[PDB]
């Protein structure tokens, strides 16, 4: 056989393409995380948050799920919850463009506009509220330190990359959002197969909070246009130990980067993309780097209309 | 290993998912093509056209693609132009969304609108006078008619849903475009597979011209919201002799349907695959069809704002 049970259980399998206008003698590859059921890297952990909540029995029959969020992760939780039958309410600021609102009310989302002048803050204390007002009815399953989120990159991204590589990933190369995906690759590859690879985090040369951390410097964070990375803090998600290397990237670049995988490699990827592969390149066209075989995650599909395509 | 050396190469492996509130102990399963490197079945076509027209000497370096299309063909055709280094025209008239220019514009097409008032009538004609302009020049690949099309649906669609049924599928449905879905699956059960399968042809009420040819009555289309289908001809890629069985829809059930996908099943898909389902779902509730697995195909992924999401 091979017919999934729901969409929640096709998760992943996502493919590898070499490169040709990036790397040299081909030495990039991306892993395009857009081929998933809510098309993003997002539903491989919205499918696991939910299976391990249901295993350990904090989510059951009758029970609903709470989440401040509206980004990738909403939209995966709600085709899982749409996929299992649960009742899901995500909160975010009423300023919210009516596109992702439509997309989310589609997937049988209750969704709850908080004020817009209370910005991220006053969607997440909404949230919170409503789970203070009966803990046994509301789960909220938290992509910033819920484990489940890096353990599925440990059980299915990381062997994926293993098995299509025949064990020759050098390099991995993810943004840093939870901190979910870079984690669990490299648990897998370093720990379950053995293979002493260079993992290298992303994050926007505007906030780069994991360069200060482990510079010893003032973390600041600022503003950039990466969609899905640069948080402004390191997530509990993060395994800071893993890491072998920081780069940063700027949004300009990011976007032409992204721009580039279009026309030149036919690949329609988001700006997060674009920021994994302008950091890949870099890399790539280093002689230190030059037989070595680089895998980069592009998070997301580029479906969008604001800046790029 | 298993990196694709460019992404054209990745088409296809799409997943079978049992659908829980259509059909009748589960006897309905669906193929999400949404699932694909431009998204949508067609980019399986858009691989497959290119890559005859090289093969056979039509298509060569510096040779430039031309079609008049806008939709998951013409996206299709760009990914692998760009993938491939083609320069591609698509012409469309004047009247297309800023959103599917800002789309195809950023995969590297030249651009070639026509007059608005010449319909696509107008945008067929500025195809083929660039192409009688210089004919070593511009290729027209013409999905309607090119047997590659259905060939590509007889080697990876066809065979992917028998291997992942393990022989046991008894219906295919599939809405008709250019009929080469139908056609090639068919071909590929029936005839490499020797499975006496029942080939179901999905079309709109309101253009129903397969119903009409096969019943000897006036070919009569007209306009309808089920994007892709319904044409309003017989395409030459339709092979009238594999089909058992003709089943209208109407656009306002195949929105309903879709909407249904999204909210009870989680499945982002489009129109034409809502009009699929209704077509499966009406037959899954027939006693004759109650011990018999029905496959249906959902051409596209939801990701869209016009009718629906």
């Amino acid at each position: 056989m091979a017919i999934y049970a729901d969409n929640s259980y096709s998760i992943g399998n996502t493919p590898l393409v070499r490169l040709k206008h990036f790397g040299h003698n081909g030495n990039v590859v991306v892993k395009i995380e857009g081929r998933n059921p809510s098309y993003s890297v997002k539903c491989r952990i919205g499918a696991n948050m939910v299976w391990q909540a249901e295993k350990d029995g904090t989510l059951t029959k009758g029970k609903e799920i709470v989440d401040a969020t509206s980004g990738n992760t909403g939209i995966a939780l709600a085709y899982v919850a749409a996929a299992r039958g649960y009742k899901i309410t995500l909160t975010m600021p009423e300023t919210m463009s009516l596109e992702r609102k439509r997309l989310l009310c589609g997937l049988g989302v209750n969704l709850v506009l908080t004020e817009g002048a209370k910005g991220m803050k006053g969607a997440i204390a909404k949230a919170e509220e409503i789970v203070a007002s009966d803990p046994s009815r509301y789960v909220m399953l938290k992509q910033f330190e819920n484990p489940a989120n890096p353990q599925i990159h440990r059980e299915t991204t990381g062997p994926e990359i293993w098995k299509d590589t025949d064990g020759k990933v050098d390099v991995v190369v993810a943004g840093v959002g939870t901190g979910g995906s870079i984690t669990g690759i490299s648990r897998a590859i370093k720990l379950d197969f053995g293979k002493q690879i260079t993992s290298v985090a992303v994050e926007p040369v505007e906030s780069p909070v994991i360069s200060q951390t482990l510079a010893g410097e003032e973390v600041k964070p600022g503003p950039h246009k990466i969609q899905g990375i640069g948080a402004g803090f390191i997530p509990k998600n993060l395994d800071l130990s893993i890491i072998d290397r920081v780069e940063t990237v700027d949004s300009d670049t990011a976007l032409a980067t992204a721009r580039r995988l279009m026309a030149e490699e036919g690949i329609l990827a988001g700006i997060s993309s674009g920021a994994a592969v302008a950091a890949a390149d870099r890399l790539a066209k280093l002689p230190e780097f030059a037989d070595k075989l680089i895998v980069v995650i592009l998070p997301s599909a580029g479906e969008r209309y604001l800046s790029t395509a």
